[PDB]
C-alpha cells in the first residue's frame, strides 16, 4: 500500500537521524571502551554479573537493519553500555569514569535529538 511505504519513508528518516545519533555519542569514547562487546574469552564469567550486555557495534548493526522502531528503543540500547559497565566496574576504575563521561556527554546529544524526532515527527 501507499501507506505502508509512507511508515517504511519515516522509519527510514528515523534511520538516518539515529546513525548520526550514535556517531556523535560513539565520538565521546575516544578509547573505544564501548566500541565492541565484553569478549567472553577474557572475561568468562560476564553473563553471571551482566544479563543484557550491550555495544556500539551491536548497536549499529541493530540500526542498520532498521531495527529501531523509535528513539526510546536506541536509548534503552545506549542506557545499556552505561549501565552495565557502572555495575560491572567499580567506581575507582577507567572503565566505570569512562561510562560517567559518556553518560553526562551523551545527555546533550539526546536532548536535542528527542526534540528533533518530535518536531519532524
Amino acid at each position: 500500500s501507499m501507506e505502508q511505504v509512507a511508515m517504511e519513508l519515516r522509519l527510514t528518516e528515523l534511520t538516518r537521524l539515529l546513525r548520526s545519533v550514535l556517531d556523535q555519542l560513539q565520538d565521546k569514547d575516544p578509547a573505544r571502551i564501548f566500541a565492541q562487546p565484553v569478549s567472553l574469552k577474557e572475561v568468562p564469567d560476564y553473563l553471571d554479573h551482566i544479563k543484557h550486555p550491550m555495544d556500539f557495534a551491536t548497536m549499529r548493526k541493530r540500526l542498520e537493519a532498521q531495527g529501531y522502531k523509535n528513539l526510546h528503543e536506541f536509548e534503552e540500547d545506549f542506557d545499556l553500555i552505561i549501565d552495565n559497565c557502572m555495575k560491572y566496574n567499580a567506581r575507582d576504575t577507567v572503565f566505570y569514569r569512562a561510562a560517567v563521561r559518556l553518560r553526562d556527554q551523551g545527555g546533550v546529544v539526546l536532548r536535542q535529538a528527542r526534540r528533533e524526532v518530535d518536531s519532524i515527527g
